[PDB]
């Protein structure tokens, strides 16, 4: 039963990358590239969690990468306080991914809590939902 | 914990509805958008732990009105496999997430005493989503 | 009854996602997915009735294993990112939901003693969905 945090976390991360895998077919080339890099990061996070630390996880640089994109897109979005999900068919895909990332953050927080692993992964997922939110808004603007 | 899980699931619900609304007809799209508005109201109350006002009884009556309307259009409801059509499948997905949201809010109500109306709304919402899906297939 | 309620809710989510995904695959795969929906319907009946209603037969599991063996000859599985194509992405999504369902049913078997065959079916179902996703990508690459 002690592995539940591990199994639940990876199951949710798997759901996350699979939904991102679907969403990437609804965005432009640049955004698809960003989303595939994120799938790469999730792959690394799952490796660490699934191996209970035996396999290296993500770098701190991956967190800064997200933050850089967040700063960039934040500049393009005016209204961010009162918006309902899915302004467009395409942005709806990103909002769905956004909600899964938030659920993944929670599952990973638990893993860190009981195994001390996923420290960088937790912060990465926190920022990931922020970025997915902005990407959805940008798609609606563009 | 219950508060976080509930709003996370409600967020999931409105997001999936936000996706499904682009596959239904004009009338249903409007209905789904109003539902997103209601979910927003529900998330406000749960997320503020009661400080912010939630949905009104009128919203529940609104769903019930729609349920009554679509009920008279559906003959077969007992034995149906989800997704007869792409659009109805989208709604069936929303229906299952709504049912999950109902359970999460149920916990918030028992542990925080908030969300009584929201619980009823979500109960009726899944009934409506079921009917909308069957109507589309009809 | 939470395990029962939780399991059927997730199974309902599973067949609903499969019902959506079936509109994206070819005729042969669509038929396979609809048979899977039928199997999930049977699993839900057993769980929802706490055993009163008969569940799936061992033959259904054998059915999945047969399809798994088949596709195992076409897929050579590691180091692949989900959703190579929109179609395969839909299947990958179903695969993850199936894995969640498996866990929910495991709890039911544990606490109620029902769903033994269902647990194995769900375990194997995710393996099949994974192969179906890979096959779609492989066939697309060839062209
Ligand atoms: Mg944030
Ligand atoms: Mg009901």
């Amino acid at each position: 039963w002690k592995d539940s945090p591990i199994i639940e976390a990876n199951g949710t991360l798997d759901e996350l990358t699979s939904f991102i895998g679907e969403a990437k077919h609804y965005v432009d080339e640049e955004m698809k590239g960003i989303l595939e890099e994120i799938q790469n990061d999730i792959y690394k996070i799952m490796g660490e969690i699934g191996s209970k630390g035996k396999i290296e996880g993500i770098s701190e640089e991956r967190i800064k990468w997200l933050e850089g994109l967040i700063s960039r897109y934040e500049e393009m979005v005016n209204l961010k306080s009162f918006v309902l999900p899915g302004g467009t068919l395409e942005s709806a895909k990103l909002d769905v991914c956004r909600t899964i990332a938030r659920r993944a953050e929670r599952k990973v927080a638990t893993v860190l809590r009981e195994f001390g692993i996923g420290k960088e992964a937790l912060v990465y997922l926190n920022r990931l939902s922020d970025l997915l939110f902005l990407l959805a808004r940008v798609i609606e603007i563009e």
